[PDB]
């Protein structure tokens, strides 16, 4: 095993010369391995100001936020207040187009409803509006055999799954998920009080922090520190350490597997590969094609699979984050960053660290 400086220096070695290759001014990584998180911080948090990333510096997790958003609609549906097979409608009964009829809760959660868009419109900042958005939306392909992923898919699911908790989202999301698991520091809206600790991200050089939008907390809203990140990795790679709750089946079924494209599976948020898998398979499959792509269905889904590579992308216009895991070994990684950079690279960084341990 790796000793604490030893991985260190495996950390360091590989981030240092990505981050000055990339201008990425500064970045988090957990590393989880041995049951523990071990915390690595470079650079910049805040460029003008010269303040240094620390463990409790906050970023902007950008569609990371999802794998939150398919846990707490795991834990509706462990909770008997949603299932993935009810009709969207029955949510939203507004929608009473005849494109909406046949789709599903799970056909929102998991980016299948036919092509449903990538974004919310910026003009679209009220709920007239977004019914509007959703009354105009014309299908390309039946529901449940194509996938394209989008905002306005995973984002209108998780807001209507929590209407039958009474909660607005954000509610719902820190009284269900934060809370329990003891995220004290990971927020959808970033209190007055913890300001100081929010990183700028960094956009052609310019200081930007992401924009309000309609669903922005349920596809890329959420920001959090390195800590607490680790302790989401540590708790959806080991949920049979937690206490028995409808978050713990939530966990599981936001790790089972809904549909196949090539080698990636779609969990709820979560993304999964059968491990082992090389790493340009992971690379491969982890690109949010523009165009639609057919999808294989897995029915009953498929419960969670201990030999996976479980991960998710995400990043706003001024941060890009990582997180991945692999059950069967029990290692993880976090990587937080206040400068977007392409995916592909954020898996074979990754990729390399847990290759080492
Ligand atoms: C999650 O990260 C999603 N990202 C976004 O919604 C945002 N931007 O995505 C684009 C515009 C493609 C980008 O340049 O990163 C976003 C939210 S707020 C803000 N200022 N920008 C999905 N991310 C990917 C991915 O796989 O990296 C997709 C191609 C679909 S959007």
């Amino acid at each position: 095993p790796m000793s604490e400086k030893q991985l260190a220096d495996v950390v360091e070695r590989t981030v240092t010369p990505l981050m000055k290759a990339q201008a990425i001014p500064g970045m988090a990584v957990a590393v989880i391995y041995q049951g523990q998180p071990h915390y690595f911080t470079f650079g910049k948090a805040d460029v003008a100001a010269n303040k240094p990333v620390t463990p409790q510096t906050l970023f902007e997790l950008g569609s990371v936020s999802k794998t939150f958003t398919g846990v707490l609609g795991g834990d509706a549906i462990a909770r008997k207040e949603i299932s993935l097979a009810d009709p969207v409608t029955k949510y939203w009964p507004e929608l009473t187009g005849k494109q909406w009829q046949g789709i599903r809760l799970l056909d929102l959660a998991t980016y299948t409803a036919g092509g449903l868009p990538l974004q919310v419109p910026d003009n679209v900042t009220d709920n007239a509006s977004l019914l509007r958005f959703y009354q105009s939306w014309q299908p390309k392909w039946a529901p449940g055999t194509t996938r394209l992923y989008a905002n306005t898919s995973i984002g209108l699911f998780g807001s209507l799954a929590v209407k039958p908790s009474g909660m607005r989202f954000e509610q719902a999301m820190a009284e269900r998920v934060f809370k329990p698991l003891k995220l004290n520091h990971t927020w959808i809206n970033v209190p007055h009080a913890e300001e100081s600790h929010y990183a700028w991200g960094y956009r052609e050089g310019k200081a930007v922090h992401v924009s309000p939008g309609m669903l922005d907390a349920e596809a890329y809203g959420v920001k959090s520190n390195v800590k607490d990140m680790a302790s989401w990795v540590m708790a959806n790679m080991a949920p049979e350490t937690l206490p028995p709750s409808t978050l713990q089946q939530g966990i599981a079924l936001a790790q089972s597997r809904y549909w196949r494209v090539g080698a990636m599976y779609q969990g709820l948020g979560w993304e999964m590969l059968n491990w082992p898998v090389d790493v340009k398979t992971v690379v491969d499959g982890s690109d949010n094609k523009v165009a639609l792509v057919p999808v294989a269905e897995v029915n009953p889904p498929a419960p969670p699979v201990k030999a996976s590579w479980v991960h998710k992308t995400g990043s706003t216009g001024g941060f890009g984050s990582y997180v991945a895991f692999i059950p069967e070994k029990q290692i993880g990684i976090v990587m937080l960053a206040n400068k977007s950079y392409p995916n592909p690279v954020r898996v074979e960084t990754a990729y390399r660290i847990l290759e080492t341990l």
